[PDB]
């Protein structure tokens, strides 16, 4: 398969970006899609030239003397392809857009590359009119989103001469849906300091796959959706949040995977879960250089692929993403003697089976938080 080829990197890298947002800003909510990140710098390098492309393809954790660049970009086809499959009321439009500056032509084959593979969708504007990119930009962002994130870029420079976005259009319907009759406030303990009031989900008559790590200290819940997609929810015992987030690896998530696919942990629950809604947005130019993209946001980079007339230094890159967990997935005569209460900071790692990636990547500390 060529989508099974890109899959080790694309998962190396969505761990080695949680661990830094979650190492610089520490008692913080965190969610992003590692995939649409990856897809979209992985567009950005056909037009970026010679040694700063293989920075960006080293940096996304690719092995460029184990495949070429042909691969990678023939692996993101057959991911995107499968990915944009009509689904079980299962939506993952993995997508991308590049806002450029207008008196700055872009070249044909970056134009054709990008839309013919990634189908990305590029843009001249005036960055000298600050509040009408931002419009322009937005708008295209919560259009292709179906609203799902609004007001991606809040400010720019003028000087600005490229702008980079990338997002993930995603609805998905639980397998095992939650009854909203029974859905009642209930507290949530973010830290020993203070306590929040949350709408807290309930259902005890389904089974479910969860387990109880015997070498770390949390608990795994694996709650499928309808389509190839399914959410592990880890629970970490009480004060070791650092310590999950220490071990968590790409090699772990497939040992929580493989462990629960065992009939063994499929057991009766009552589950206890909150319905909330948290995002993630972040300035990837700021942030990216410590993942080893240094080379991409400074004056030795080489993006004369895109456009020959100037110098693409001091270009921003945006991304944001939103957790919805509600009753029915996404959108708005049974005895257990096993528990699991969310009413404490837990991991959510929302996963393609088809395409073996994640499709997202997150922590909820607070779920309350506008
Ligand atoms: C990045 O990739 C390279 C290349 O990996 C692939 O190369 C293609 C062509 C194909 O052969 C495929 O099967 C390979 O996976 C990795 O470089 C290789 O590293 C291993 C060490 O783990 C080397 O094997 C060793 O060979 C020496 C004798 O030369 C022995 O002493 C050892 O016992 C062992 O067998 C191998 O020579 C390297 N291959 C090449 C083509 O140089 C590299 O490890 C990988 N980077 C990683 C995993 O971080
Ligand atoms: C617009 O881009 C598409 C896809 O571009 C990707 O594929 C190549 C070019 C590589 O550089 C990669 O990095 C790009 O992202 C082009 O579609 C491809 O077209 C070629 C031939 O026109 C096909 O490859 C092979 O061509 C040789 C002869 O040169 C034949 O012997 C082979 O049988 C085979 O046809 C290839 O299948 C196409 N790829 C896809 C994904 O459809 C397209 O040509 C390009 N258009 C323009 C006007 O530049």
């Amino acid at each position: 398969s060529p989508s099974l080829k890109i899959a080790p990197a694309n998962a190396d890298f969505a761990f080695r970006f949680y661990y830094l947002i979650a190492s610089e800003t520490p008692g913080k909510n965190i969610f992003f899609s590692p995939l649409s990140i990856s897809a979209a710098y992985a567009m950005l390098s056909l037009g970026a030239c010679s040694h700063s492309r293989s920075q960006i393809l080293e940096g996304l954790g690719f092995n460029l003397t184990e495949l070429s660049e042909s691969d990678v970009h023939r692996g993101f086809q057959h991911l995107l392809h499968t990915l944009n499959l009509p689904g079980h009321g299962l939506e993952t439009r993995v997508g991308s857009a590049l806002f450029l500056s207008h008196n700055l032509k872009f070249l044909a084959k970056f134009l054709n590359d990008t839309m013919a593979v990634y189908e990305a969708k590029l843009f001249h504007t005036n960055f000298y009119d600050t509040v009408g990119t931002i419009q322009l930009i937005n708008d295209h962002v919560k259009k292709e989103t179906r609203g799902k994130i609004v007001d991606l870029v809040s400010e720019l420079k003028k000087d600005v001469l490229m702008v980079l976005v990338n997002y993930i259009y995603f609805k998905a319907l639980w397998e095992k849906p939650f009854i909203s009759s029974r859905t009642t406030p209930k507290d949530f303990y973010v830290d020993e300091n203070t306590t929040v009031r949350v709408p807290m989900m309930l259902q005890d008559q389904e089974h479910h796959w969860y387990l109880h790590d015997r070498y770390l200290p949390c608990s795994v819940l694996r709650m499928d959706y309808k389509g190839d997609a399914t959410v592990f929810f880890i629970l970490p015992n009480q004060g070791k949040m650092r310590e999950i987030e220490e071990v968590l690896t790409p090699e772990m998530l497939m040992r929580w995977n493989n462990l629960l696919r065992k009939r063994n942990f499929y057991k009766k629950l009552e589950l206890h879960l909150p319905k909330f809604s948290i995002s993630g947005s972040y300035v990837l130019d700021q942030i990216l250089p410590r993942l080893g993209f240094t080379d991409l946001f400074s004056k030795w980079a080489d993006l004369s692929g895109i456009t020959k007339q100037q110098k693409l230094e001091a270009s921003k890159s945006f991304h944001k993403a939103t957790l919805d967990v509600d009753e029915a997935g996404t959108e708005a005569a049974q005895t257990n003697r096993h528990i699991l209460r969310f009413n404490r900071p837990f991991l959510v790692v929302i996963f393609s089976t088809s395409t073996q990636s994640v499709l997202f990547l997150g922590k909820v500390v607070d779920p309350t938080k506008p």
